[PDB]
């Protein structure tokens, strides 16, 4: 099933900030597309462009705790709207366990029915 990884890149990034985010990423979950965010537009790019190519998880790497969280918000809002399977990945430490609940839990919620 396909897997895309979304990084929540800060208000002071560029390019090597995101692309490091991504690299650390693509490290941690070599089975899946990593792409970089700053605002709501590259939020809606992202995931409208997952849409095309059928994203079935998408895993959001930042945090929901502040005002700058709604660029993830707005990638799963996109998404969820779309009817995959999304998450946020709000930790630095059950970093693996939440990756997890993308491949593991998908099944569980996709499997619904008889194919």
């Amino acid at each position: 099933m396909r897997v895309i990884v979304v990084i929540v890149g800060p208000s002071g990034a560029g390019k090597t900030t995101l692309d490091e985010l991504a690299r650390k990423a693509k490290e941690e979950v070599p089975d899946a597309e990593i792409r970089t965010v700053t605002t709501k537009e590259d939020a809606k790019r992202v995931a409208e462009e997952a849409e095309r190519r059928n994203a079935d998880i998408v895993v959001i790497v930042g945090p929901s705790g502040s005002g700058k969280s709604t660029l993830a918000k707005i990638v799963k809002k996109i998404i969820a709207r779309a009817g995959a399977k999304t998450i946020e990945v709000t930790t630095e430490e059950e970093l693996r366990k939440a990756v997890a609940k993308a491949r593991g839990s998908w099944s569980l919620e996709h499997h619904h029915h008889h194919h």
